[PDB]
């Protein structure tokens, strides 16, 4: 009854925002999602996602999509390999435990979430740029100059969100590591040496402070990521330009001098690199207790954390599960009370996940790390 005659808008059609939309919409709520992506066919860059049984799968199960997720997800083994190509350990998948945390492509996950929403729930090509209160309505202004209204706004537009101020003045901060991600489409044909090395499993390798991760089977593409402590020089004078593939390739081949040629072939065969400093949106400071109208944040917009403990999406899907339940479960007598309890709970499991992810980051990028 809290949401009677309330227009609820979600900013961002990521995994967290769409799951939130599904959880509210299946209860009869009036939901609109504004997404900056041009249209539903836009590719989502990055690796696969694993939904954990305790958190991410609960959100999907609660939304009625758990089996759809299982149908599209792939169980993946993991090989720990040294820099010379020697497999050190092989953690294969139990057929019994294959539904524990199978990997799903990001576009496939988005498609299942979109198909569970009513038609035209997501409004595409809508980049929110301004959010201001007008009496009892939020005013949403978009990059294309259009404007919309809402009674409740849920910020779900990712870790670099610029529309958080009414909730918190906390700024995104850097942790000291750097990630370079890339895709090699049709790896059986285009990087056969490294594809053979993965041998149907995800690959993980650490050497000289440089970590390499690879998934050979991300919907017919090999996705891999290279992570390291950000060089101290890049803070004063950096010489790698990430708009120039050739400069990125040159830098990586220097870093990977001692690695087996199959790794260097992987680097030389990459057409585009995405480089980004690891960031955190810290939960050290409490959010604002005085807000002009109901608003909150979920997902990376709430607790962006380093992606070294596999907590990112699962923490966000927990946000959507707890917040959607609080708004519909009859336990609270105001939207604001329901939001406040959500944030109390989220600061608790959010703070723990961030502390874990920082612990893993510090350990993994020490020169003594060995998996
Ligand atoms: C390199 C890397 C690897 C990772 N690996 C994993 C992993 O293996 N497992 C895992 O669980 N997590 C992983 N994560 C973290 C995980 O991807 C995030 O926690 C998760 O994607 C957060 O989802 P979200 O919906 O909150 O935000 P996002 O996934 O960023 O989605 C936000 C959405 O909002 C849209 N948007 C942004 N600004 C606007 C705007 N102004 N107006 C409208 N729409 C807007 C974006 O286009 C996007 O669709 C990784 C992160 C990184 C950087
Ligand atoms: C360290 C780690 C990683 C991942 C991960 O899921 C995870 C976990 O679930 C528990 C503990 C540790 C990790 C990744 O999935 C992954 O996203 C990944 O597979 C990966 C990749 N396939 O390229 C990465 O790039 C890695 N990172 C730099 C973002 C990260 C590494």
């Amino acid at each position: 009854t809290l949401l009677k005659h309330k227009k609820i808008t979600i900013i961002g059609a990521g995994p967290v925002g769409l799951t939130m939309a599904r959880l509210l919409q299946q209860n009869g709520v009036d939901i609109t999602v504004y997404e900056r992506d041009k249209d539903q066919d836009a590719r989502i860059f990055g690796g696969t996602l694993d939904l954990h049984r305790d958190s991410g799968q609960e959100a999907m199960k609660r939304a009625g999509l758990l089996q759809t997720y299982y149908d599209l997800a792939l169980p993946m083994g993991v090989n720990i390999v040294d820099e010379k190509g020697n497999i050190l350990t092989t953690k294969n998948v139990r057929p019994e435990n294959r539904f524990d945390n199978p990997e799903i492509n990001r576009n496939d996950l988005r498609t299942i979430l979109l198909n569970s929403l009513q038609n035209d729930t997501v409004i595409w090509d809508r980049k929110l740029v301004t959010l201001e209160p007008d009496k009892e309505k939020w005013i949403l202004t978009f990059e294309d100059k259009s404007s919309e209204t809402a009674d409740l706004v849920i910020i779900a537009n990712g870790g670099m969100s610029k529309v958080r101020k009414f909730v918190t003045d906390t700024e995104v901060e850097e942790t000291g590591t750097f990630n370079i991600q890339a895709d090699i489409h049709q790896p059986e044909v285009n990087c056969p040496g490294f594809f053979q090395l993965c041998n149907g499993n995800r690959l993980m390798a650490a050497h000289q402070g440089n970590l390499l991760f690879a998934n050979p089977n991300n919907n017919g593409a090999l996705h891999f990521g290279i992570s390291f402590k950000t060089p101290d020089e890049w803070k004063s004078k950096t010489r790698v330009d990430f708009q120039d593939r050739n400069s990125v390739v040159d830098f990586l081949l220097k870093k990977f001098s001692d690695w087996d040629e199959r790794y260097k072939e992987l680097i030389r065969l990459t057409s585009s690199f995405v480089g980004l400093a690891t960031r955190i949106f810290p939960l050290d400071k409490s959010w604002k207790s005085k807000r002009p109208l109901p608003i909150t944040m979920i997902g990376d917009a709430a607790h962006l954390m380093p992606p070294f403990a596999g907590q990112g999406v699962n923490s966000g899907l927990m946000d959507a599960l707890i917040l959607s339940d609080n708004l519909t479960n009859g336990k609270f007598n105001s939207i604001e009370e329901a939001i406040e309890n959500y944030e109390q709970q989220m600061f608790a499991y959010g703070r723990e996940a961030q502390a874990e992810s920082i612990i893993n980051e510090t350990e993994m990028f020490s020169l003594d790390f060995s998996f």
